[PDB]
């Protein structure tokens, strides 16, 4: 039944969202920024392409509070989603688009390779929970919301998660960082040297198999000039580094 490989970009062509990578500057909110790039996947998904919004990571993570954990300080992801089920999430952006209701207000940064922007540093202040939109921004606040029918938690299971994205798109999941991710490039990642340096929350895709190897399509959320455009491929089938182990996802509601 399953494909050997499957691309969320692929399979939905009229959402771009899938084919978006954002960037959490110095501020450790992957938690928030894995959440609200799957409900905007789904939420296109879920519409057929009629609605394809930015959901705000700066909602999600000012305004859900100590139910979500943190802030800035870091987050879980399975109550993030819960929130979207409860307050719902606005649109907003990347930093300074001035796109959708609520933009993310922190700067974008260099994440362990070289570039342009300011090197990023360490985790900043979580910013208020501001419940207007931008200056112009037709639609109020409240009626920008979009809201999740559910919240759920996806077994650890290889095949139970290729379904899930298989039938409902991208899910958030969660992994260890070893020093040895963060120079990642191209290929299968496989931890093979390094310390733990902290769990990290991302977004699945899709999977495949390279060289032989099977993996997971994963975007990360430290901008398009690290790792491989912004994406990564992690190990699929062993749990490793816990990807299997922590992914949760939800279908929205319709508008
Ligand atoms: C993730 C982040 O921004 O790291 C990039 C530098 C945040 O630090 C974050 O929210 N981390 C974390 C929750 C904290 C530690 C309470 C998390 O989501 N960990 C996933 C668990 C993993 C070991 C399977």
């Amino acid at each position: 039944k399953l494909p050997a490989s499957f691309d969320a970009r692929e399979q939905w062509p009229q959402c771009p969202t899938i084919k978006e990578i954002r960037d959490q500057g110095s501020c450790g909110s992957c938690w928030a920024f894995g959440a609200v790039e799957a409900i905007s996947d789904r939420i296109c998904i879920h519409t057929n392409a009629h609605v394809s919004v930015e959901v705000s990571a700066e909602d999600l993570l000012t305004c859900c509070g100590s139910m979500c954990g943190d802030g800035c300080n870091g987050g879980y992801p399975a109550e993030a989603w819960n929130f979207w089920t409860r307050k719902g999430l606005v649109s907003g952006g990347l930093y300074e688009s001035h796109v959708g209701c609520r933009p993310y207000s922190i700067p974008p940064c260099e994440h362990h390779v070289n570039g342009s922007r300011p090197p990023c540093t360490g985790e900043g202040d979580t910013p208020k929970c501001s419940k207007i939109c931008e200056p112009g921004y037709s639609p109020t606040y409240k009626q920008d919301k979009h809201y999740g029918y559910n919240s759920y938690s996806v077994s650890n299971s290889e095949k139970d998660i290729m379904a899930e994205i298989y039938k409902n798109g991208p899910v958030e999941g969660a992994f260890s960082v070893y020093s040895d991710f963060l120079l990642y490039k191209s290929g299968v990642y496989q931890h093979v040297t390094g310390e733990m340096m902290g769990g990290h929350a991302i977004r699945i895709l899709g999977w495949g198999v390279e060289n032989g190897t099977p993996y997971w399509l994963v975007a990360n959320s430290w901008n398009t000039d690290w790792g491989d455009n912004g994406f990564f491929k992690i190990l699929r089938g062993q749990d490793h580094c816990g990807i299997e182990s922590e992914v949760v996802a939800g279908i929205p509601r319709t508008d």
